[PDB]
């Protein structure tokens, strides 16, 4: 698992951005969020997560609030 911070999120439309050290930043949509209750992150909000890139490249996965 990949650890990482949320550079912002527009908690609207459900999704952001995802700021790891050394890598690019990792797109975040809604349904990557894991956990219960109503789906949303917060800008600087600790992360672990996977990056999974299909052919629309590479988006976060499996994204747990720390």
């Amino acid at each position: 698992m990949l650890e990482g911070k949320v550079k912002w999120f527009n908690s609207e439309k459900g999704f952001g951005f995802i700021e790891v050290e050394g890598q690019d930043d990792v797109f975040v949509h809604f349904s990557a969020i894991q956990g219960e209750g109503f789906k949303t992150l917060e800008e600087g909000q600790a992360v672990s997560f996977e990056i999974v890139e299909g052919n629309r490249g590479p988006q976060a996965a499996n994204v747990t609030k720390e």
